[PDB]
């Protein structure tokens, strides 16, 4: 019963832009998913505050960090409020408890042997975050960039308290080869066993020149490493350092932890290290997740894409559908204005928005705003039922695996089946007509158009949650017959029906 799902936290910086809100829904549809399906659902995410990234953009505006932290994280919140996520915290790293989870670990893993001084020099990039050694670098012009990311960087001399990663080579490979649903997708999970069969080196886990950061217990001269503090707010979120409360003991381990594949090694190499070194259990599955480009990255250059105004401009449930079909999810994918309105207008105001609304005002017009009772079933209806009594188990299966866009088009190809059902069958004609045995079929192809309607609109709110809910109250379904256990429970004929209203305006 229990399910503890994360999002990366985000680095308030700078405002949001979609991408940000492609992992919070991909999260939250999961989350919705889980939660309908009789389990216990722990959804985390928040904002990662500390650091030079967001120091100096601070400094880039006249504010001080804490509130430039602040103000940009109540952004974040906000935004996702507006998305409606579904989150059971929204964590950040500001918070006292998660000083207190962050020193706690270092305590073990310093317990542990795994912590050590000494002396580094190398090459920090600010964006990224991360270290760099000469190698990973190019000089172009005079400008000292990144070879993979081409990102500015600072050369550092510092003496910063060391990680023995080193320590953890083998164990690492050894976990990933017996987990093999420990990263994912596959591709990903083939690309962390390469880096780490080449050998780890240690990790500068600590700094000295800036104190905006979980001061290293007993070392007040240092700050933690943003990212290993960071990583900690997946442990603060189920009760850390509380290891007795009913929090830890059921939520902890992790489920499954969302992120981009740009952080994949600060989760699948670093994270389970200090896991192991501290003496607690490894997260279940990391999942990474393609980024979405604009026709071209998201660069504040000029082409960002707003997820409130996009969700202004089109709706909400709009925006989450797009985001979870256009793109399979974990490869990359881009954004652009006409796709998204062609994706609307073809799939939900189409495909399902006339579906229903042709369906639901023959309720209202032809038979007095009931469910019609329905009789036999032709071997037309019974199949047509059959797609539809066998979705929730190919659904379940592609949220199991993280392919929600392949749950999605599952559902739109019986819709479409049903669409083309609509028409074969004429029930406009047979409504006219007064013989019985025409009567009877038009209640009947009536009752089963409904019926798999309904089905959809169940399926559909980890995704859809407000137009689901629409579509259901068109329905006459009760707020208790909403549950996945309601999928195998036929509509009831003869319940009045509200009268029909535009889902997808
Ligand atoms: C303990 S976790 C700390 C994480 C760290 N604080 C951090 O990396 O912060 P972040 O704000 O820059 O990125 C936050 C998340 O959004 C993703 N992301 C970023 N751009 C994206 C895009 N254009 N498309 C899809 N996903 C994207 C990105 O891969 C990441 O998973
Ligand atoms: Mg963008
Ligand atoms: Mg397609
Ligand atoms: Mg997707
Ligand atoms: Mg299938
Ligand atoms: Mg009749």
């Amino acid at each position: 019963k229990p399910y503890y799902v994360t999002t990366a936290i985000a680095y308030p910086n700078a405002a949001p832009h979609v991408g940000h809100a492609y992992e919070y829904i991909a999260t939250d549809a999961i989350a919705r998913f889980k939660r309908l399906d009789r389990y216990d659902v722990r959804f985390l995410t928040g904002t990662d505050e500390h650091g030079l990234k967001v120091a100096q953009a601070a400094a880039a505006a006249g504010v001080p960090t804490a509130a430039l932290a602040r103000r940009n994280s109540d952004v974040f919140q906000r935004m996702q409020e507006a998305l409606n996520i579904s989150f059971d915290r929204f964590i950040r790293t500001t918070d006292a408890d998660h000083h207190e989870a962050s020193k706690e670990l270092w305590r073990r893993m310093s317990a542990a042997g795994d912590i050590y001084l000494d002396n580094y020099s190398g090459w920090y990039s600010v964006r990224d975050e991360r270290f760099f050694v000469e190698s990973e670098t190019q000089l172009v012009d005079g400008t000292r960039l990144t070879v993979e990311t081409g990102t500015p960087v600072t050369w550092t001399e510092e003496q910063t308290y060391f990680f023995r990663l080193s320590a953890y080579t083998d164990k690492l490979l050894a976990h990933y080869h017996a987990n093999p649903d420990f990263i994912a997708p596959e591709t990903r999970r083939n690309e962390v066993i390469s880096f780490v069969s080449g050998g780890l080196d240690d990790l500068s886990i600590s700094r000295t020149s800036f104190d905006w950061g979980v001061q290293v217990p007993e070392h007040p001269d240092h700050v933690m490493y943003v990212w290993v503090d960071a990583l900690t707010n997946y442990l603060t979120g189920a009760g850390f350092p509380d290891t007795d409360s009913e929090l830890f003991r059921r939520y902890w381990p992790a489920d499954l932890h969302m992120i981009g594949k740009d952080i994949i090694r600060f989760h699948a190499v670093y994270w389970p290290a200090f896991l192991m070194s501290a003496g607690i259990e490894l997260p279940r599955r990391i999942f990474a997740h393609g980024f979405l480009h604009n026709r071209k990255m998201s660069k504040s250059v000029g082409n960002i894409v707003d997820p409130v105004a996009l969700a202004e401009a089109l709706g909400v449930d709009q925006v989450r559908y797009f985001l979870l079909r256009e793109v399979p999810f974990g490869q990359d994918g881009s954004y652009s204005d006409e796709a998204i309105v062609t994706r609307i207008n073809t799939d939900l105001a189409n495909e399902l928005g006339n579906l229903a609304q042709r369906s639901l005002s023959m309720v209202a017009k032809n038979l007095d705003g009931r469910v019609p009772n329905p009789g036999e079933f032709a071997d037309a209806d019974a199949a047509l039922l059959a797609t539809a009594d066998g979705l929730l188990e190919r659904v379940r299966g592609h949220f199991d695996a993280q392919a929600m866009h392949l749950a999605l088009e599952a559902i739109w190809l019986m819709l479409g089946d049903a669409n083309k059902y609509f028409s074969v069958q004429q029930p406009w004609v047979l409504r006219k007509s007064e013989s019985e045995a025409d009567q009877a079929r038009f209640r009947t192809t009536l009752y089963v158009t409904c019926e798999v309607v309904r089905i959809a609109a169940l399926l559909i709110q980890p995704v859809m949650p407000e137009s689901a809910g629409k579509i259901l109250d068109l329905l006459g379904q009760a707020p208790n017959q909403r549950s996945f256990a309601a999928v195998g429970v036929r509509l009831t004929p003869g319940t009045a029906l509200p009268p029909p209203t535009g889902v997808f305006p």
